[PDB]
């Protein structure tokens, strides 16, 4: 009878709970391991969903692969399963859609049914502050995007390409890793001299004069304390009782209060001119809906913008500068392309004649190509979503994971994808272009299909806005590398293997080159 089993369930509950305490703990966890064992068995048959990559510890997944080896995992699941699967990450389900289709099922999808900020605000939100970026509607980020957009014009770059050139200057100058007026060769780690390079220029520049010489002092230790908070722990732990997050965030307040201090000095010595993005915020800031940002809200978006920005930049100088090591034909003609446009260095270096330089602006995108510093990009799934040509549904609460450089590295997309050549770029220098249909999400008109195998800097509402000024930074960082320096390895050294455990893809370090001055009676000349 049902009724006498019934009985023996609730005998069975009571001598369950009476367990020695080891076999309690032992159930504890065989039980959640067998069951997630049978769980996914069952949920094979289900073809209404991509395969699902088994894993054998619940809840961690193949986050240890994925973390390590990313590109890797995808080549793996991609031969067995094709372009669309899933896989456990540490809770979460992240649904891969490898490949141009990919590109246009997440990076196009409707905003309905992904969310970016569900994805990332918990990475950011303590990094940058409240109110911006991550933390506020997407409307919201849509006219930060367009405000910040308003300091990236072709009169800032050719007002910001001076500026850089003298900090690129300077830092040869004054920095220990090279001090070209003492000494004519050295060995640098590019993971010291890119951050720095690229924070010094990025801050005279985007912030201005008074935040830049705030790098010349002790202030400049808060950025590394920030720098610090900006990490993938922060998907599984946010906030610690560690002094890793106190730095962070005392960090956070300290740089906002001094952006807020300038922002409120300006403000009341009405000295607001068109100098930075701290100027062209204070002038533009107010949402279509009347509200204004907040002193506050400006400080932190700058911060975001900046971090972003350091750090994808960096990354791409060190790789710039590793692939060329290696490398002294490009070397050579880069150097040739410097002479032809500048007239023998005779010109000063504009924005204008940076356009003028194709094969510099090639190896830049070139290497985007082998290093798209963000291997990965998320959605959070907030709908279900059929997938095309398929019988497959992704179902909300997933995440949806895209991931063009992994494309960028196919030999279908890339013939000899890992070959560094500048040259694949022939008569298509340009970051990137637009050859279709275009939509503005807020921002601006941008390409409408997202199918390129090529996207260093996405596409859909959540593009980038700073790929103008990065290729303006790293143009004029490397032109006058190219012009000032050649480099070569050490002995027996070549490019390093990509760490993809950090925020962006990083070369592993230490990565250090050999540098030479092609003058060695050139002087830098100031204070
Ligand atoms: C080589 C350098 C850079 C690369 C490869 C790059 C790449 C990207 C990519 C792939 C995205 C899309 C992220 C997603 O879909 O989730 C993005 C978004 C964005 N990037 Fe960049 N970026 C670079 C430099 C910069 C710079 C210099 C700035 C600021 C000056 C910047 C600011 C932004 C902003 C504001 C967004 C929008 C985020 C959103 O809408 O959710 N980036 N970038
Ligand atoms: O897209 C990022 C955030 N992110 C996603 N994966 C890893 N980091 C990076 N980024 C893109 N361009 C520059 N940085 C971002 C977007 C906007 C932003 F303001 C900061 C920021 F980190």
């Amino acid at each position: 009878i049902v009724g006498e089993a019934l009985e023996y369930v609730n005998i069975g509950l009571s001598h369950f709970l009476a367990l020695p305490l080891a076999q309690r703990i032992s159930l504890i966890i065989i039980i959640p391991f067998i069951y997630n064992i049978v769980w996914q068995l069952l949920y094979s048959l289900r073809k209404d969903r991509p395969p699902l990559v088994f894993y054998w510890i619940p809840w961690v997944g193949s986050a240890v692969v994925y973390g390590m080896k990313p590109y890797e995992f995808f080549e793996e699941c991609q031969k067995k399963y094709g372009d669309i699967f899933s896989f456990v990450l540490l809770g979460r389900v992240m649904t891969v859609y490898l490949g141009p289709k990919g590109h246009e099922f997440v990076f196009n999808a409707k905003l309905a049914d992904v969310s970016a900020e569900a994805a990332y605000a918990h990475l950011t939100t303590p990094v940058f502050g409240k109110g911006v970026i991550y933390d506020c509607p997407n409307s919201r980020l849509m006219e930060q995007k367009k405000f910040v957009k308003g300091a990236l014009t072709k009169e800032a770059f050719k007002s910001y390409v001076p500026l850089i050139a003298e900090e690129v200057y300077k830092y040869f100058r004054d920095s220990k890793n090279f001090r070209l007026n003492e000494r004519t060769t050295g060995t640098i780690d590019v993971m010291v001299t890119q951050p720095e390079m690229t924070i010094f220029t990025a801050s005279r520049s985007l912030l201005g004069k008074e935040m830049r010489a705030k790098l010349d002092t002790d202030f400049a230790y808060l950025y590394s304390d920030l720098d610090k908070g900006f990490t993938p722990i922060n998907f599984v732990f946010p906030n610690l009782p560690l002094e890793h997050y106190r730095k962070r965030d005392h960090a956070q307040k300290a740089i906002s209060g001094t952006y807020m201090s300038l922002i409120k000095e300006r403000r009341k010595n009405n000295d607001i001119q068109d100098r930075d993005l701290i100027d062209s915020l204070m002038k533009n800031s107010t949402y279509k809906d009347g509200v204004k940002m907040t002193d506050q809200e400006i400080a932190n978006l700058l911060i975001g913008v900046l971090m972003g920005g350091q750090h994808t930049s960096a990354a791409t100088s060190a790789w710039i500068l590793l692939h060329l090591a290696e490398r002294p034909d490009v070397q050579q003609e880069l150097y040739e392309e410097q002479m032809r446009v500048l007239d023998g260095g005779k010109k000063e270096l504009t924005y204008d004649l940076l356009q003028e330089m194709p094969l510099l602006n090639q190896t830049i995108k070139e290497t985007l190509r082998m290093h798209h510093p963000l291997h990965s990009l998320f959605r959070k799934v907030m709908k279900d979503m059929h997938v095309p040509n398929t019988s497959y549904v992704i179902p909300a609460g997933y995440h949806v994971l895209v991931s063009p450089g992994y494309t960028h590295l196919r030999d279908e997309y890339f013939p000899n994808a890992h070959q560094f050549n500048i040259h694949r770029w022939n008569n298509d220098s340009a970051s990137s272009y637009s050859v279709g249909e275009e939509v503005d999400y807020g921002f601006g008109a941008i390409s409408k299909g997202v199918s390129s195998p090529y996207l260093p800097f996405g596409g859909g509402r959540h593009r980038c806005i700073g790929e103008h000024f990065a290729y303006c930074q790293l143009g004029v960082l490397m032109s006058i590398f190219i012009r000032t320096l050649k480099w070569h390895y050490p002995e027996g050294k070549t490019v390093p293997p990509p760490d993809f455990t950090s925020m962006v893809t990083l070369p592993t370090g230490p990565a250090k080159i050999i540098w030479e001055k092609r003058n060695p009676e050139q002087k830098i000349g100031g204070r």
